[PDB]
RNA sequence: AAAAUUUUUUUUUUUUUUUUUUUUUUUUUUUAAAUUUUUUUUUUUUUUUUUUUAAAAAAAAAAAAAAAAAAAAAAAAAAAAUUUUUAAAAAAAAAAAAAAAAAAAAAAAUUUUUUUUUUUAAAAAAAAAAAAAAAAAAAAAAAAAAAAAAAAAAAAAAAAU
């Protein structure tokens, strides 16, 4: 059933239905308990996160697959995530990513250095460096992080 | 601002695959189909004549069969308001594979239609190969998942203020 599953969620998607298509998704896992592959979780989340979409609410959608798509035991996606912060990602929604993938308060200093990374080099100093606001001690006083704000300086 | 990390193990989902099995598709081998008239030429039979080589052809006559050239008629088509010309109507659209173009989303992830080419109009037996499905696993893992573990603080239970 799951092929089928993701060829209608791929069906969906290409009817211009994605924001249907994860409401459709969510029943069908909590009602009638599919576990559907990862392309099908990759595409809904490749498709949740462009442009028109997330203006109208999908990134609190996409947000919320990942601890539905951790659940199964999949991992979570970092990656489609980056691409979105990259151009008009907010620090209130960065926070509530870096929060959702996992229930220690953050990930690995890895994760956070990689968003950084990513926000600083479309030059975008103002939202990342705020982003520093919203995080505790050890992440703000790791030699790593002050490292990267100090080589990706706006300068 | 204050107070209220170290090692190792793997699980997903990978990255290729190794082997085995099944199905679809394709290739290979053998197998079901059958108009008339005149002139010229060709072939089977009979006898005679001549030539040639170690056994054949050619010349003449007769009998029988077929094809081509010319004429007439029949049938079919086009032009003008009579003339010319000579194996027949075509079940075909859908489906299957590949390539290109178009539009609308991403722009280099995962949809569509159109156009072009090939095939299907194909059945029994035999054999292999590509794709799909199922399984164990042979090697590299970020982050998630844990344990021991630099933790620390608060509470509870048990042994020797």
């Amino acid at each position: 059933a799951d092929y089928s599953f993701e060829k209608l969620v791929l069906a969906y998607c290409n009817k211009n239905q994605v924001r249907d298509a994860y409401k459709l998704l969510s029943a069908q896992v909590t009602k009638n308990q599919l576990k559907p592959r990862h392309s099908t979780y990759k595409s809904l989340v490749t498709n949740l996160l462009t442009k028109k979409i997330a203006r109208d609410g999908g990134f609190e959608e996409a947000l919320s697959l990942l601890p539905i798509m951790k659940d199964h035991g999949f991992p979570p996606f970092i990656d489609p995530f980056m691409s979105y912060f990259s151009s008009t990602g907010k620090s209130t929604e960065a926070l509530g990513f870096l929060k959702a993938m996992t229930s220690n308060n953050f990930p690995y200093i890895s994760v956070v250095l990689r968003v950084f990374e990513t926000m600083m080099k479309s030059a975008r100093h103002s939202e990342a460096q705020d982003l520093l606001s919203l995080c505790p001690n050890y992440i703000r006083n790791n030699p790593d992080v002050l490292e990267l704000f100090n080589t990706m300086k706006p300068n």
